[PDB]
Protein backbone atom coordinates (compact mmCIF):
# COMPACT_ATOMS: atom_id res chain seq x y z
CA UNK A 1 0.00 0.00 0.00
CA UNK A 2 1.24 3.31 -1.33
CA UNK A 3 -0.43 5.32 1.50
CA UNK A 4 -0.13 4.55 5.77
CA UNK A 5 -2.43 4.90 7.63
CA UNK A 6 -1.30 4.73 11.63
CA UNK A 7 -2.70 3.42 14.28
CA UNK A 8 -5.05 1.59 12.57
CA UNK A 9 -7.49 1.77 15.24
CA UNK A 10 -7.40 3.71 18.27
CA UNK A 11 -9.90 3.40 21.88
CA UNK A 12 -9.62 6.99 23.12
CA UNK A 13 -11.41 8.21 26.64
CA UNK A 14 -13.23 11.67 26.12
CA UNK A 15 -11.10 14.62 26.59
CA UNK A 16 -7.76 12.88 24.83
CA UNK A 17 -5.97 14.26 22.31
CA UNK A 18 -5.67 12.26 19.25
CA UNK A 19 -3.44 12.17 16.29
CA UNK A 20 -3.70 10.08 13.20
CA UNK A 21 -0.96 10.14 11.18
CA UNK A 22 -1.09 9.41 7.27
CA UNK A 23 2.14 8.62 5.69
CA UNK A 24 2.58 8.46 1.68
CA UNK A 25 5.03 7.07 -0.71
CA UNK A 26 3.17 8.34 -3.79
CA UNK A 27 5.13 11.79 -3.85
CA UNK A 28 1.98 13.03 -4.29
CA UNK A 29 1.42 16.81 -4.10
CA UNK A 30 -2.00 16.67 -2.30
CA UNK A 31 -3.53 14.79 1.20
CA UNK A 32 -6.77 14.53 2.14
CA UNK A 33 -8.28 13.49 5.97
CA UNK A 34 -11.86 11.97 5.40
CA UNK A 35 -14.68 10.63 7.69
CA UNK A 36 -16.99 7.86 6.66
CA UNK A 37 -20.10 7.23 9.51
CA UNK A 38 -21.85 4.05 8.97
CA UNK A 39 -24.22 4.05 6.04
CA UNK A 40 -22.61 7.36 4.85
CA UNK A 41 -19.74 8.69 2.24
CA UNK A 42 -16.63 9.75 3.26
CA UNK A 43 -16.57 13.56 4.46
CA UNK A 44 -14.21 15.89 4.11
CA UNK A 45 -12.49 17.02 6.95
CA UNK A 46 -9.14 19.34 5.84
CA UNK A 47 -6.85 18.66 3.08
CA UNK A 48 -3.30 20.07 2.27
CA UNK A 49 -1.69 21.07 -0.94
CA UNK A 50 1.80 20.85 0.13
CA UNK A 51 4.35 21.08 2.87
CA UNK A 52 3.33 23.62 5.27
CA UNK A 53 -0.35 23.96 4.26
CA UNK A 54 -3.90 23.00 5.47
CA UNK A 55 -7.29 23.82 4.25
CA UNK A 56 -10.44 23.49 6.17
CA UNK A 57 -12.89 20.82 4.33
CA UNK A 58 -16.56 20.65 4.44
CA UNK A 59 -16.77 19.22 8.59
CA UNK A 60 -13.14 20.94 9.75
CA UNK A 61 -15.45 21.18 13.47
CA UNK A 62 -13.31 19.65 16.10
CA UNK A 63 -9.84 18.67 14.46
CA UNK A 64 -7.17 20.42 12.86
CA UNK A 65 -4.50 19.16 10.38
CA UNK A 66 -0.37 18.96 9.61
CA UNK A 67 1.27 18.74 6.65
CA UNK A 68 4.80 18.68 8.68
CA UNK A 69 6.54 17.35 5.29
CA UNK A 70 5.44 16.26 1.60
CA UNK A 71 5.18 12.95 2.89
CA UNK A 72 3.03 13.28 6.41
CA UNK A 73 -0.65 14.45 6.40
CA UNK A 74 -1.93 14.41 10.66
CA UNK A 75 -5.38 14.84 11.70
CA UNK A 76 -5.49 16.09 15.27
CA UNK A 77 -8.60 15.58 17.28
CA UNK A 78 -7.56 18.27 20.06
CA UNK A 79 -10.13 17.03 22.18
CA UNK A 80 -11.85 13.77 21.61
CA UNK A 81 -15.60 13.79 21.98
CA UNK A 82 -18.25 10.08 21.32
CA UNK A 83 -19.35 12.25 18.46
CA UNK A 84 -15.90 11.37 16.96
CA UNK A 85 -16.00 7.73 16.71
CA UNK A 86 -16.50 6.72 13.30
CA UNK A 87 -13.99 5.44 10.64
CA UNK A 88 -11.44 7.85 9.17
CA UNK A 89 -9.23 7.94 5.93
CA UNK A 90 -6.49 9.25 4.46
CA UNK A 91 -5.61 9.84 0.61
CA UNK A 92 -2.65 11.14 -1.49
CA UNK A 93 -3.62 12.95 -4.93
CA UNK A 94 -2.69 15.19 -7.69
CA UNK A 95 -5.45 16.78 -10.12
CA UNK A 96 -8.44 14.23 -9.55
CA UNK A 97 -6.51 11.28 -8.64
CA UNK A 98 -7.12 9.83 -5.15
CA UNK A 99 -5.06 7.06 -3.50
CA UNK A 100 -6.78 5.72 -0.03
CA UNK A 101 -5.18 4.34 3.00
CA UNK A 102 -6.73 1.13 4.44
CA UNK A 103 -8.83 3.31 7.26
CA UNK A 104 -8.52 3.95 11.08
CA UNK A 105 -11.12 2.57 13.13
CA UNK A 106 -11.79 5.02 16.24
CA UNK A 107 -13.53 4.82 19.09
CA UNK A 108 -14.15 7.70 21.76
CA UNK A 109 -15.55 6.07 25.29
Amino acid sequence: AAVTQSPRNKVAVTGEKVTLSCQQTNNHNNMYWYRQDTGHGLRLIHYSYGVGNTEKGDIPDGYEASRPSQEQFSLILVSATPSQSSVYFCASGVGGTLYFGAGTRLSVL
